[PDB]
């Protein structure tokens, strides 16, 4: 006997079905929530986990450019109760289950920052996931020798850090934009991140957790400057050759530093003028040795204007080889100003900015930086600001961040990279938050902000492969990874947290096994890319 309080209830069971693609792990009330099926339909329900029918719609269906097929796209966007639910689509099935709540995102930051710390260098990892425990004793802790820098045969400590990728050795010039990205992350949601605790050895100190991961990358990063007080920049610590698939404790051979080059010379000013005023507050001594570092370098750079390559014939593992150091001196620039404030950095920073024809680039990554740059300066609240400069960025930032909410709007899984694909293009997907981000508070509008979610639900399962593109998180998530300590473990599942690569140069050329590192590798600079996206929404309201 059913009362008039009863609500309806779903009638037939459903069972799952592949082609119901969805953002695994959920969504937040008041914000977009699509759903592509890749099969002739009409009718869909939201159905809460006990059966009752929430919300019935009707899906419409759209061409999919990128993979050529005409997909359906169901929204229930309207549905705002917190619960768990899934999608009942009559005559395909159901989708997984995934739930809405103000704090849906927070368990995969976590995973994601779990996935960092289990990248430490120098020192033995240890964590429980999912009732895995992962681990690894100290490794690389005779980083590094000088013979390439000045000819001795001797050890100049830079241990600390994190591994790159799937490979174990540390390049200054990706740690540029992967620690870009997440001090940017902690200086747009401070007080959403402050509060963050996070399974890490330092979660008992006085420094927000958050801060101690990334202090544990610039600890390294202060290591790499010339020992000859020039000021220059190593750029990597590298076996000669890509070692081979054993843990990292295993790996014996010798680490050397590796010829400076100017675009890592003005990534390590960036990263540590950053540093410096984002830890004063917590590690004043930390902040001045910090900054004294940044003066250096940046000295040198003013003095030495070329781009210079770094010298790295000898070896052969990963290159970085920014194609020009421009931006990466542009970003210095602005974080020099931004932390110190004198004329000279803004005045430095405003005359390398009017070079550049478009101030805001919508596909950004390791080799062009000028965005963090551009970031750093435009919302800063210093005085002094050129005001036709500061209206240049701001318009080309907007018509950016439009165009990628046009173009996540207009995908058929809301993909806001559209349809270009390239190596580690996933991180790119993630890292367009940043500019979403920006332009929000800049100029709210909530397509931003929903965008910004549609880049989040394309790697976590509304995508043609109905699959979360990062490891231990989601829906089928990848198993085979390139990666060392995977690969090289007695444990099934691989190292959690991590977002791999990607397919290209199309759109369903991925492709999960260890030997491809073209498509299914991890890195330092796609995870800070999924961290940024996350972090925006962790202690949301
Ligand atoms: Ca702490
Ligand atoms: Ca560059
Ligand atoms: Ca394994
Ligand atoms: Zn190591």
């Amino acid at each position: 006997i059913e009362t008039k309080v009863s609500a309806a209830k779903i009638t037939e069971n459903y069972q799952f079905d592949s082609r119901i693609r969805l953002n695994s792990i959920g969504f937040i009330p008041n914000h977009s929530k699509k759903a592509t099926i890749a099969a002739n339909c009409s009718t869909f329900y939201v159905v809460k986990e006990d059966g009752t029918i929430v919300y019935t719609g009707t899906a419409t269906s759209m061409f999919d450019n990128d993979t050529k097929e005409t997909v359906y796209i169901a929204d229930f966007s309207s549905v705002n109760e917190e619960g768990t639910y899934y999608l009942a689509v009559p005559g395909v099935g159901k989708s997984v289950n995934f739930k809405i709540a103000m704090n849906v995102y927070e368990d995969a930051f976590k995973t994601a920052m779990l996935g960092m710390y289990l990248l430490r260098c120098g020192t033995s990892v240890s964590a429980t996931y999912n009732g895995i425990h992962y681990s690894h004793g100290p490794c690389h802790t005779n980083d590094a020798y000088l013979d390439y820098i000045n000819g001795q045969h001797t050890k100049k400590d830079s241990t600390k850090g994190w591994h790159d990728a799937g490979d174990y050795n540390k390049y200054v010039v990706n740690a540029g934009i992967t620690v870009g990205s997440m001090f940017l992350a902690w200086e747009h949601f401070k007080d959403q991140l402050e509060p963050v605790a996070l399974e890490i050895p330092e979660k008992n100190n006085s420094i927000p957790d958050f801060l101690d991961e990334l202090k544990y990358e610039i600890d390294w990063i202060l290591t790499m400057q010339y020992p000859d007080g020039s000021g220059r920049v190593a750029h990597k610590v590298s076996t000669r050759n890509f070692g081979g698939f054993i843990m990292p404790e295993n790996e014996h051979d010798e680490r050397f530093f590796v010829p400076w080059s100017s675009a890592a010379t003005a990534d390590f000013v960036a990263m540590t003028a950053m540093a410096a005023r984002i830890f004063r507050p917590y590690d004043p001594q930390y902040a001045e040795k910090c900054i004294n570092a940044a003066k250096v370098s940046y000295e040198f750079l003013k003095n030495n204007p070329a781009n210079v390559f770094a010298n790295q014939s000898g070896f052969s593992t990963g290159e970085y080889a920014t194609v020009s150091d421009a931006d990466d001196r542009l970003w210095a620039a602005a974080e020099m100003w931004e932390t110190l404030g004198d004329e000279e950095y803004l005045r430095d920073f405003e005359n390398r900015a009017a070079q550049f024809s478009k101030k805001i680039e919508a596909d950004f990554d390791w080799d062009n930086v000028a965005n963090l740059g551009m970031f750093t300066y435009l919302l800063s609240e210093r005085p002094g600001k050129n005001p036709a400069l500061v209206q240049s960025i701001k318009d080309s930032l907007l018509s950016t961040a439009d165009s990628i909410v046009r173009t996540s709007q207009n995908h058929g899984y809301g993909r806001t990279l559209g349809t270009t694909y390239y190596w580690g293009c996933n991180g790119t997907v993630v890292r367009q938050t940043m500019i979403l981000q920006v332009a929000n508070k800049i100029s709210p509008n909530n397509d931003y902000v929903n965008a910004a979610l549609d880049a989040i639900s394309h790697v976590f399962g509304r995508n043609y492969y109905n699959r979360s593109y990062v490891t231990g998180l989601g829906i089928n998530p990848p198993m085979n990874p390139h990666d060392r300590r995977s690969g090289a473990d007695g444990i099934w599942e691989p190292w959690p947290g991590y977002l791999v690569g990607g397919g290209w140069p199309g759109p369903k050329d991925w492709v999960d096994i260890q030997d491809s590192y073209q498509t299914n590798e991890i890195a330092i600079n796609w995870n800070a890319a999924l961290i940024y996206a996350l972090a925006g929404f962790v202690n949301y309201n």
